């Protein structure tokens, strides 16, 4: 599924992602932005041969399994394939995870170089919430 912005966003705070770990939503929808385009069914190889999943791009390395990153962990506990579900439940699930990893929402390189320091309220802009 590809989201649109808005619907993006009201899904994510559905989902208790709005102020999550002090982010705003218009962080995650801006994290969102840059590691998918909002699509759900995004994939992408690491150099390391793991892969991120989903509309987070949540890396095989660490929070999901995906059968085929040898040493990873699986600390969401999930197949990452549950992480590109039209649903965004478990990619929020494992978001959460994430970004209570210690390092917020620098775990997402895409939200860092993109997001950090940007207006990311723009994200949620007009969103009825």
């Amino acid at each position: 599924k590809v989201f649109g912005r808005c619907e993006l966003a009201a899904a994510m705070k559905r989902h208790g992602l709005d102020n999550y770990r002090g982010y705003s939503l218009g962080n995650w929808v801006c994290a969102a932005k840059f590691e998918s385009n909002f699509n759900t069914q995004a994939t992408n190889r690491n150099t390391d041969g793991s892969t991120d999943y989903g509309i987070l791009q949540i890396n095989s390395r660490w929070w999901c399994n995906d059968g085929r990153t040898p040493g990873s962990r699986n600390l969401c506990n999930i197949p990452c394939s549950a992480l590109l579900s039209s649903d965004i439940t478990a990619s929020v699930n494992c978001a959460k995870k994430i970004v209570s990893d210690g390092n917020g929402m620098n775990a997402w390189v895409a939200w860092r170089n993109r997001c950090k320091g940007t207006d990311v309220q723009a994200w949620i802009r007009g969103c009825r919430l």
